[PDB]
């Protein structure tokens, strides 16, 4: 009824839409992973009369059920969808766009990974990205790589005409009291990459993890927190 949606909201094998801005939405999901059950985000830009969308909602049917919510709630068409690193919350269900006609992007860092990962794989590479503070446009995004974080290949988007920052994975919630799924990270190089982040979009208004609630620029500094705490 409004508020952010949590697993206790979502019913079961579904998805929800949270708006965020004009032309700027969330997704959210759930999914179990090695017994615990998790939420994930992902992003949704209006591109015109199209979609552009930003990660998988972890997972073939829960994919599924994020094309028919759109269907639903926006009508528009999903054309192209970038994954933001290579795990199963941002590739999964990739196959499940692709053969709902979607172009799949990531980086050739993200599909390098994401193959030696057994992970589904976006079709198409996005060049431009590979060096940290590397940015480029796609649509009605900005992608930016900030450096290694919380893995070596995330990717940061910004939606200019709004001013959201979608920190992805690389950034936690305000309420995180550890840094979630660290297998992949690099908690050394991780504060040097929010810094980046910092730096180069000091006028985000609205902050979006990878998992969990969206806040402000605060959620940058907290990211920083956790890390440091963990690796400590
Ligand atoms: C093990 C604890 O993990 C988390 N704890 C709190 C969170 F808010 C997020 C995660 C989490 C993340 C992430 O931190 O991005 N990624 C995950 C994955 C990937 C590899 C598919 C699986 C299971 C959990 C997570
Ligand atoms: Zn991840
Ligand atoms: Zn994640």
């Amino acid at each position: 009824s409004g508020e952010y949606p949590t697993v206790n909201e979502i019913p079961v094998g579904e998805v929800r839409l949270y708006q965020i801005a004009d032309g700027v939405w969330s997704h959210i999901a759930t999914q179990s992973f090695d017994g615990a059950v998790y939420p994930s985000n992902g992003l949704i830009v209006r591109d015109g009369d199209e979609l552009l969308l930003i990660d998988t909602a972890w997972g073939a049917k829960n994919t599924a059920a994020l094309l028919a919510e759109i269907e639903k709630q926006i009508g528009l068409p999903v054309t192209r969808a970038v994954s933001t690193h290579f795990h199963d919350d941002r590739v999964g269900g990739v196959d499940v766009l692709r053969a709902a006609g979607v172009a799949t992007y990531a980086s050739p860092s993200t599909r390098r990974l994401a193959e030696a990962e057994g992970n589904e794989i976006p079709t198409h590479s996005l060049e431009g990205l590979s060096s940290s503070g590397d940015a480029v446009r796609f649509g009605p995004v900005e992608l930016f790589y900030p450096g290694a974080a919380h893995s070596t290949d995330n990717l940061v988007v910004y939606v200019p005409s709004a001013n959201v920052l979608y920190g992805g994975c690389a950034v936690h919630e305000l309420s995180s009291t550890s840094a979630g799924n660290v297998a992949d990270a690099d908690l050394a190089e991780w504060p040097t990459s929010v810094e980046r982040i910092q730096k180069h979009y000091p006028e985000a208004e609205v902050v979006i993890p990878g998992h969990g609630l969206p806040g402000g620029l605060d959620l940058l500094q907290h990211t920083a927190n956790v890390v440091k705490a963990h690796k400590n």
